[PDB]
């Protein structure tokens, strides 16, 4: 494969960094790379908050569920869905844009917009020899996160992005089989076939954990999924998102 | 570097050769998509490859008559997928419905699909292919879902056309770095936001003026207000719920 494909395939989430800041040029390059992503209808429905203040990074680490790589890294970015910019447009153009901005369709548009930009930011950071990790943990405390970043109405944090010089190495995490995720023409019609593919993946995941922990853990992927999904959390999300002006 | 150069070279391609990709190129794009980070190892997506010419024609019509959905190297349909997790619920004998039907998990699934799609786009572009996301599929989700025979808990979010370009197009200017990127806190003054949008409007107006030889000089705020004052796909909340999401 070419340079781009080799970098994409080399990815693993890095959770241990040097306490050494990135240069302004590295930060700008990451952001400009994020912006170059496709955007539905040229909407650019995102904002990125860079956090360098040590006191704020420490509070964000605690809010994310005590993730120390949010406090100790090269830079911390907060990726936000942003329709506040479009509320400003509504005033400039003297047109009511609320029906569209508050709709489920636009909420999906904003989430996609942010995520495409974030993945470009991740790849740009990784191509510069930096480690990266998405921080969905911020969603445990979106109200407190929003207050710390002084977000106005119609701006929601979706996740953080830690970047920096790695202070260690980790292995690649095996993904579901290509032929399981990718379907030709139509979705897999037989659930017994899906179970069969998940059973084979479980054997791979169990062996992967067994080898990496020297037998301490042998969790199957379906076992791990059922464990987390049977304990629903962030149930305040529907109400928080609506209060912010989205998915109403 | 080459990853950054490729990222920055992006432009949506809407004119392709009617020449199919190899199976190896299709697999490479999908394996690149899968290598994206995934919330809690969830992998809450499925990708449907469409090669049937009759189906590509119907999809092009459902997308709002976008002929690059019919004529390309390959057409992918990116789906949010919790049906795989419903299968896990039966295998593990655990009720996962509260989490799977929540707004939080709906956000998780959308993010997961989009990160995978952006890796698929970059992999395709690095191979000299043109690419274009097709959100147009969202005009007709029930018909799209029926054509792809999607079960419960699977929703198409957008298509992805790829192929050998049959033409060239320019790069679309983005909002200024200093406008999108904020240090520590969000921009506290809306008068500052208006000022920056006025300057961006001058850039966008000049960009359209130069590319159309004066035929169009649309501002970005003008273009945004025009589309956003005419709400469409208002059936979306109910359709996504009917399929088990965001309840
Ligand atoms: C999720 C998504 C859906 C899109 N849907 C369409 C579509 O249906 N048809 C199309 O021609 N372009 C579509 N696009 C491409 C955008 O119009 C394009 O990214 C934007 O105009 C900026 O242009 P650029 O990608 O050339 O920089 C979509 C982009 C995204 C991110
Ligand atoms: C949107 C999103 C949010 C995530 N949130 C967290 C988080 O809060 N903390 C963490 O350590 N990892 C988080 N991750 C990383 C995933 O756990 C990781 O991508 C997954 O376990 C697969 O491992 P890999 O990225 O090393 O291949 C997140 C990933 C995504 C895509």
């Amino acid at each position: 494969m070419n340079s781009v494909i080799e970098t994409i395939l080399n990815h693993r989430s890095i959770r241990k960094y040097e306490d050494k800041p990135l240069s302004e040029e590295q930060i700008q390059t990451i952001v400009e790379s994020a912006q170059a992503a496709s955007t539905s209808s040229y909407i650019q429905a995102y904002s990125i908050i860079g956090v360098k203040d040590k006191e704020t990074k420490r509070k964000l680490a605690q809010l994310a569920g005590n993730q120390p790589y949010v406090e100790t890294n090269g830079h911390f970015f907060v990726f936000c869905a942003d329709f506040h910019r479009h509320d400003v447009i509504a005033e400039m153009e003297k047109k009511d844009l609320s029906t569209a901005l508050e709709s489920t369709e636009q909420f999906m548009v904003a989430i996609i917009d942010v995520a495409l930009a974030a993945q470009n930011a991740t790849l740009a950071a990784e191509s510069m020899g930096l480690g990266a990790c998405y921080i969905g943990g911020l969603r445990n405390e979106l109200e407190e996160v929003s207050k710390l970043l002084k977000l106005p109405h119609h701006v929601i944090p979706l996740f953080g992005l830690t970047v920096g010089h790695p202070a260690g190495i980790t292995d690649k995490k095996p993904r579901l089989p290509f032929k399981h995720v990718y379907h030709e023409e139509t979705y897999e019609p037989n659930d017994e076939q899906t179970k069969k593919e998940l059973t084979a993946y479980n054997e791979e995941i169990s062996a992967y954990y067994n080898e990496r922990t020297n037998g301490k853990r042998q969790d199957t992927w379906t076992g791990q999924m059922a464990e987390m999904l049977s304990n629903p959390k962030r149930m305040y999300m529907k109400e928080f998102v609506e209060k912010q002006g989205f998915n109403k």
